[PDB]
């Protein structure tokens, strides 16, 4: 019967592996996106001593800026967006205020309600755009960016990959955004097409089904959420 790939990046995979434990289907783990580090200067390093505020987006803004500012975080006052953030600052040694969770809640916060001529950098990966940063912008405040990871697919072997795949019997492929799409449909081969034009494609939204089926894909359904019930529900379980 049906033989799953799983493509979530490194981590996020080990739920719906479980599921498919209990239910006896045979899968593969390749995670088709990522997140990298980014490059960083000494420019950029030296400019952080004079940053008045610090602000956190992700949890992978603080892990790939622990690398470049482990013992030598900037003496400023610093701020998180979500719960995970927060937490990955607390172990650092760092107390950050909360989005009190997304990040234009941080507009609301009276700290940051007076902050002309402040200079703020906000920790992110790269790309983008940061609408709460440009109300900080309006606000008067000199902000930077410090673009610490970037999304990317990991580094594979795409032959050896799509041949591991077919061998392995992979016929249905879970993929859980247009970025995941993407990569998955640059990643095979031209010649392979055909192949993953035959596999069942498992995607979170309406939209990106038009984004498959516009790339000549045939065999598409919409789970119309990327979560594990609605993708379990789409696979009929």
């Amino acid at each position: 019967g049906m033989k799953l790939l799983l493509t979530r990046p490194e981590g996020k995979n080990a739920a719906m592996a479980s599921a498919l434990d209990a239910l006896a289907i045979p899968y593969l783990v390749e995670p088709l996106l990522s997140v990298e580090a980014a490059a960083v200067t000494q420019a950029q390093l030296d400019e952080l001593s004079r940053a008045d505020i610090l602000i956190f987006i992700s949890t992978s803004a603080v892990s790939f800026a622990t690398p470049w500012l482990k013992d030598q975080w900037p003496k400023a006052t610093y701020y998180a967006v979500g719960d995970a953030t927060a937490d990955a600052l607390a172990l650092q040694g760092i107390t950050a205020e909360r989005s009190p969770q997304a990040t234009e809640g941080l507009l609301t916060l009276p700290s940051l309600e007076q902050v002309s001529g402040k200079q703020i950098v906000i920790v992110r990966g790269k790309g983008g755009r940061e609408a709460m940063a440009d109300g900080l912008r309006l606000r008067g405040a000199n902000v930077s960016y410090l673009e610490v990871y970037q999304r990317a697919c990991p580094p594979l072997d795409a032959p050896a990959s799509v041949s591991r795949w077919q061998s392995f019997g992979i016929d249905t492929i879970v993929v859980t955004s247009g970025e995941v799409l993407e990569n998955l449909i640059n990643l095979v081969p031209k010649d392979s097409f055909a192949w993953l034009r035959d596999c069942h494609i498992i995607v979170p939204s309406a939209r990106v089904e038009t984004q498959a089926r516009k790339k000549g894909l045939r065999r598409v359904t919409n789970a119309g959420a990327a979560n594990q019930a609605a993708v379990l529900d789409a696979l009929g379980m």
